[PDB]
C-alpha cells in the first residue's frame, strides 16, 4: 500500500509513505494512466482545520494552547463571515508548502527560501501594479535573482476576483498576419490581442514586452505598461559562434508566473504571482526550439552549416545544444542567475533525499522533472517517481475571459 | 472517454479504446505510478472468446458461421481439456496484435510486418537452438533487418515451460570485476555468472557475445554457443572524429528480446523471442552513456577536448550527440538497418493517427516513447498519451532461476 520507488542508476529503494496523505484525486485509474496529460461551508472548515494542524505540527506547537485558540478562531470567523483570515506567518508557511508540494517543479531544493509579499490589503488595479513592480524590482535584484511571491486578496463570496490576465509578468507579444503565421511568441497571441483591444497600440518586433492587464473585482481590467528599466533582458550570443548574436535573439531575466491559483487551508488566491529563476532548457529548448514557439532550430542549423536534409546527421540535436549553450553563456555574461539542467536535476535528487527524511516521500511528475534535452544524461531520468496532489498547492484556473 | 491533446498542433482526440482495457495498471486516483519500470477455466474462456472475436473482426468476418463455429470449437476444447490450441492463422495474428498493443514500443508503425515462425512442435533444448539460429539468420539477413518472432510451445499444466534464460539472443558479457566494478556490459552481470556457473569458459573483453541458456520442460538449462558468423556486429567509428575508432567500441546488429511472455487469448507462451531493428538512441545514449552501463560519456568528452569541469559547458550533451552520430554513421556504413530517434518518433506519430482511425486510440507509455535525448525536439514529446493494458500482450515474467 506504500509504493516502492527504485533508482535504477544506483539500485536504491525507498517507500513513499507521504502519498497516503494525498487530499485530492488525480486523473489516473487502475484501468488507464493519464500521467502525461498537461491538464488532468463545512467543506471550507475541514480544509481550514487540516492546514492549521499541519502548521502547528510543523512548528512543534502541536496540540498546545495556541493550537486550539487558532482552531476556535477560524470556526468563529467562518460562522461570522463565511470565510477566515490567515495570520501572516500562516500565509508564509502556506506559500512555501504550495511550492514544496508542486509535483512539476524541479527547483524545489530552494523551497525554504521564498520572499512572501503580503498584498491582501490591496484594492484597485493601480495598487496591484505597484505591488507587482515592487515584486519585480525585489526579485530581479540587478540580476542576482531572489525567489518571491506576492499574495493579492483571496476570493470570497459575492465579490469579484483579483486576476492577472497575463500568464507571466514578462511576455513577448505575438502578432498574426494575412500570411497566417505569428511574429513574436505564438504562445501569447491571445493575450496580445487582448492587450490591443484594451488600449495598447502594438509594436512590430519579435520580442516586444507585453503590457499588464490587471483586474480588480468587478471592474474591467486596466492596461499597464512596465517600466523598461524594470524588465531586465539578456541578449543572446554564443561563446564561439560569433554570428549567433546577429540573430537578434533575447530573453528576459525573471520568470514570474501570474495565472496560477494559490490554495491554502481552503482559501483561494486567484492572483498570487511567484518568481524564481530560469532553468536554461526552458529558454534554450522549449521557448526557442518548440515547433509551436519561436521555432528557431532550423535557422540556427542553417547558420551552423549543418546537413538538414537527413534526420540522421542529428542536426536538430546539435543546433539545440548550441542554443542552450548560448543561453547559459549569455545569462552568465550578463550576471543573471540561471541553472543548467544538469545542476538543477542534481539538486532535485538531493531534494528527494531530504524530503524522504523530512516526510517520507515527495510528489514528482516524471514527465515534467526530466529535462526536454539530454533526459537520460540527468539523474532524474533513472529515478522512479510518485505523483499525487497535496495541499497547500498551486493550481491551474480558468482564464478570466 | 479521456481527451487527448497534441500541444504542438492543438489537435484533440478521445481514446475510446482504453475503455476495453482488461488488466489493471499501477495507478489510482490517489497516486500515479506511471514512471515505475516494473509496476480456473472461466477466465480462460472469456479471454479466448475475446481473442477469437478480435481475429474474426480483423478479417471482416465477424458473426460469420466460421466465427461461431470457431468459438464453439474453442469452448468445447476448453471444457474437455482445460486449455485449447490456436490455429496457425490465429497465432500469426496474435503475435502481431501483441506487438501492436505494446505501450512502450515506439516502432509499432511496423506491427503488420512480422515474420511468425511456428515452433509449437519444439521438443528439446537442442531443437530450440536450431529454431533460434534460423530466426537470427532470417532476421539478420546480412544487415537488411527483418522483424520476426519464434513462438515455442505454450505453457500447459503438468509440464515445465520452455524458457530462454538470456534477456536477448545477442548480449555482451558483463564480468563482475573483483573491485565491485564490471568489465563489459553491467546489465548482463547476472546472466553472465549463470553462464559460467553452467560450464561456459568466459572471456575478458568488453564485447564478448554470451552463449544461450536454453530450458526445455523440466530440464536444467543447457548451454549453446552462437556461431560467430551468425552474430553480425558493427564496429563503431565517427564520420569526422578519427580517434573514435580507437575506442574499440562495437555493438550488435540484431536486438532480439527473449525473456518476455507472449499472451494470446489466455494462452501463455513463456518462450517467444522477437526481433526487429535498433533505434539509435538505445545504443548511443542508453547502452553506451548510462552511468550504470558502459558509461563512456566522460572519456569521449575528454577526447573531444571539452571542458568537463563545469556542467554549464554542456559537455555531456555534446559528447552524447557525437556518440549517437557515431552509432548511426557506423550502422549505415555497415549496411545494417537502424532508425534515428527523429525518424522513429515521426513514424510513431503516423501510427497513433492510423490507430485512432482503426481502433479509436492507442496505448502508449510517454516515458518510454519519448527518446532519452532531445525529447522535446521530437513530436511525441508534445503528444499526450494514455497508457493501458490490452491483450494479446508481451508481458514481463519472473526469471527462471
Ligand atoms: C528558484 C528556482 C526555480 C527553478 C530553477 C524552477 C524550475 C522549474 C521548472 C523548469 C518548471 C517547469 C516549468 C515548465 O516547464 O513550464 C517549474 C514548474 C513549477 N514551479 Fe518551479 N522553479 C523555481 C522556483 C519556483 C518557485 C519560487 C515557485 C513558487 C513559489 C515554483 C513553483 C512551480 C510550480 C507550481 C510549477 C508547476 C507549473 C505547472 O504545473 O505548469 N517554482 N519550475
Ligand atoms: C521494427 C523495429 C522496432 C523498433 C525500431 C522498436 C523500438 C523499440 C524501442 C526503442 C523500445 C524501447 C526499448 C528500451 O528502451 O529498452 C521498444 C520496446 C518494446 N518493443 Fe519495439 N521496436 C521494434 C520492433 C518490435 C517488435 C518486432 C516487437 C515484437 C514483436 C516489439 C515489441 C516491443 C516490446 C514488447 C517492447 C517493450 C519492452 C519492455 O517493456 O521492456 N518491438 N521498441
Ligand atoms: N523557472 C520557472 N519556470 C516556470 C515555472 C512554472 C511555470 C512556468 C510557465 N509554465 C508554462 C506552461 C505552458 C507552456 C506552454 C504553453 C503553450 C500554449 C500554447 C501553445 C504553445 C505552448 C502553455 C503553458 C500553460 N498551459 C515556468 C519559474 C516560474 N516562476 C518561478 S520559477
Ligand atoms: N529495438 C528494440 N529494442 C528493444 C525492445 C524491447 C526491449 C529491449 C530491451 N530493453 C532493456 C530494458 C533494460 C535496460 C537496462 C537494464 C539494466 C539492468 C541492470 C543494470 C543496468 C541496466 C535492464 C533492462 C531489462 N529489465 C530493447 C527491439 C527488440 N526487439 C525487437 S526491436
Ligand atoms: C504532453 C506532455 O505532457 C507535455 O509535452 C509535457 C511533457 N513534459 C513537460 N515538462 C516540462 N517541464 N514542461 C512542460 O511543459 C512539459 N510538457
Ligand atoms: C525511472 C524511469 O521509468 C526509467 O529510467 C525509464 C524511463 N523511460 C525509459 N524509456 C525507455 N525507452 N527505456 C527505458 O529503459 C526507460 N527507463
Ligand atoms: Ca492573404
Ligand atoms: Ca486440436
Ligand atoms: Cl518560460
Ligand atoms: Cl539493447
Ligand atoms: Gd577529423
Ligand atoms: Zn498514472
Amino acid at each position: 500500500k506504500f509504493p516502492r520507488v527504485k533508482n535504477w542508476e544506483v539500485g536504491s529503494i525507498t517507500y513513499d509513505t507521504l502519498s497516503a496523505q494525498a487530499q485530492q484525486d488525480g486523473p489516473c485509474t487502475p484501468r488507464r494512466c493519464l500521467g502525461s496529460l498537461v491538464f488532468p461551508p463545512e467543506q471550507l472548515l475541514s480544509q481550514a482545520r487540516d492546514f492549521i494542524n499541519q502548521y502547528y505540527s510543523s512548528i512543534k506547537r502541536s496540540g498546545s494552547q495556541a493550537h486550539e485558540q487558532r482552531l476556535q478562531e477560524v470556526e468563529a470567523e467562518v460562522a461570522a463571515t463565511g470565510t477566515y483570515q490567515l495570520r501572516e506567518s500562516e500565509l508564509v508557511f502556506g506559500a512555501k508548502q504550495a511550492w514544496r508540494n508542486a509535483p512539476r517543479c524541479v527547483g524545489r531544493i530552494q523551497w525554504g527560501k521564498l520572499q512572501v509579499f503580503d498584498a491582501r490589503d490591496c484594492r484597485s488595479a493601480q495598487e496591484m501594479f505597484t505591488y507587482i513592480c515592487n515584486h519585480i524590482k525585489y526579485a530581479t535584484n540587478r540580476g542576482n535573482l531572489r525567489s518571491a511571491i506576492t499574495v493579492f486578496p483571496q476570493r470570497c463570496p459575492g465579490r469579484g476576483d483579483f486576476r492577472i490576465w497575463n500568464s507571466q509578468l514578462v511576455r513577448y507579444a505575438g502578432y498574426r498576419q494575412q500570411d497566417g503565421s505569428v511574429r513574436g511568441d505564438p504562445a501569447n497571441v491571445e493575450i496580445t490581442e487582448l492587450c490591443i483591444q484594451h488600449g495598447w497600440t502594438p509594436g512590430n518586433g519579435r520580442f516586444d514586452v507585453l503590457p499588464l492587464l490587471l483586474q480588480a473585482p468587478d471592474e474591467p481590467p486596466e492596461l499597464f505598461l512596465l517600466p523598461p528599466e524594470l524588465v531586465l533582458e539578456v541578449p543572446l550570443e554564443h561563446p564561439t559562434l560569433e554570428w549567433f548574436a546577429a540573430l537578434g535573439l533575447r530573453w528576459y531575466a525573471l520568470p514570474a508566473v501570474s495565472n496560477m491559483l494559490l490554495e491554502i487551508g481552503g482559501l483561494e488566491f486567484p492572483a498570487a504571482p511567484f518568481s524564481g529563476w530560469y532553468m536554461s532548457t526552458e529558454i534554450g529548448t522549449r521557448n526557442l526550439c518548440d515547433p509551436h514557439r519561436y521555432n528557431i532550430l532550423e535557422d540556427v542549423a542553417v547558420c551552423m552549416d549543418l546537413d538538414t536534409r537527413t534526420t540522421s546527421s542529428l542536426w536538430k540535436d546539435k543546433a539545440a545544444v548550441e542554443i542552450n549553450v548560448a543561453v547559459l553563456h549569455s545569462y552568465q555574461l550578463a550576471k543573471v542567475t540561471i541553472v543548467d539542467h544538469h545542476a538543477a536535476t542534481a539538486s532535485f535528487m538531493k531534494h528527494l533525499e531530504n524530503e524522504q527524511k523530512a516526510r517520507g516521500g515527495c510528489p514528482a511528475d516524471w514527465a515534467w522533472i526530466v529535462p526536454p534535452i539530454s533526459g537520460s544524461l540527468t539523474p532524474v531520468f533513472h529515478q522512479e517517481m510518485v505523483n499525487y496532489f497535496l495541499s497547500p498547492a498551486f493550481r491551474y484556473q480558468p482564464d478570466p475571459w
